[PDB]
């Protein structure tokens, strides 16, 4: 081949990740998987500080090529477990984050599955948007973690829009405050219902059309909401404010990327360096 293997960086929903090197000595992350491969080429012409850098695409199986970071967030998240990640790391890592989203979104490309381990980052402070979902968007043939879904797909929403990024970007920032998974559920039916049990069920009233909603069922039990002060406990009011934004049950009243960008949560947002052991 082209490329001698490093290690196997694990596996990804679409396949296997290895960390290889050109054989220009460039090491990279190589992912292993038409019309479609034009869509995925427009992808490459993009490109955004805060998303990982698609480097080449080569169909011969699917091969995706792309810039190679050290560690993911989660990996970061646990090693911080003990102490925590500083809020103003939390705060630039969310800040940049909703940087990545406000560009994908603004050229109407979704993530659709993101969490603590698609989020890499470097020794330089910078963190990173990877393994963006879009083989179903665009047409790619071939256990699940439930954490990170918005409802409205777990509801059976058959078009999703930019929403879902910011919902599960709001999951991730409360698991960052909290060091504790927001809603890990384990079925389809045990991730709503942990929603519910915390945000409460919700109605026509907080959500026009949810019990249209293709999945939803009249039969769900009816919770009530319980209290931001009780759900990231540490987070202060302008942190709580923002996280309530992004989990609005109606898609159409969750907050975008850019308007999140304005919040006051940011006012002091800074860059630090992170304490990575690589
Ligand atoms: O991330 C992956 O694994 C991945 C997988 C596939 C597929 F083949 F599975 F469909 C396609 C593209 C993939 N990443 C594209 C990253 C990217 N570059 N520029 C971008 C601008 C805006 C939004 C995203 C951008």
């Amino acid at each position: 081949e082209n490329f001698q293997k490093v290690e196997k960086i694990g596996e990804g929903t679409y396949g296997v990740v290895y960390k290889a090197r050109n054989k220009t000595g460039e090491v990279v992350a190589l992912k292993k998987i038409s019309t479609a491969i034009r869509e995925i080429s427009l992808l490459k012409e993009l490109n955004h500080p805060n998303i990982v850098k698609l480097l080449d695409v080569i169909h011969t199986k699917l091969y995706l090529v792309f810039e190679f970071l050290h560690q993911d967030l989660k990996k970061f998240m646990d090693a911080s477990a003990l102490t925590g990640i500083p809020l103003p790391l939390i705060k630039s890592y969310l800040f940049q984050l909703l940087q990545g989203l406000a560009f994908c979104h603004s050229h109407r490309v979704l993530h659709r599955d993101l969490k603590p381990q698609n989020l890499l980052i470097n020794t330089e402070g910078a963190i990173k948007l990877a393994d963006f979902g879009l083989a179903r968007a665009f047409g790619v043939p071939v256990v699940v973690t439930l954490w990170y879904r918005a409802p409205e797909i777990l509801l059976g929403c058959k078009y999703y829009s930019t929403a879902v990024d910011i919902w599960s970007l709001g999951c991730i920032f409360a698991e960052m405050v909290t060091r504790r998974a927001l809603f890990p559920g384990d079925s389809e039916i045990d991730q709503l219902f942990r929603i519910f049990r915390t945000l409460g069920t919700p109605d026509e009233v907080v959500w026009p059309g949810v019990t249209s909603m293709p999945d939803y069922k009249p039969s769900f039990p009816k919770w009530a909401r319980q209290d931001f002060s009780k759900v990231v406990p540490p987070l202060d009011e302008d942190g709580r404010s923002l996280l309530s934004q992004m989990l609005h049950y109606d898609p159409n009243k969750r907050i975008s990327a850019k308007a999140a960008l304005a919040h006051p949560f940011f006012q002091d947002v800074t860059k630090p360096v992170p304490h990575l052991r690589l």
